[PDB]
């Protein structure tokens, strides 16, 4: 259950608890793609 483009999550890439790729806003996992 890695972090995705809509799930709620705190700016902690040290230990990112998303899917590679994504990144953790405060508040959510942003799907860092543009």
């Amino acid at each position: 259950a890695c972090g995705i483009l809509h799930d709620n999550c705190v700016y902690v890439p040290a230990q990112n608890p998303c899917c590679r790729g994504l990144q953790c806003r405060y508040g959510k996992c942003l799907v860092q793609v543009s």
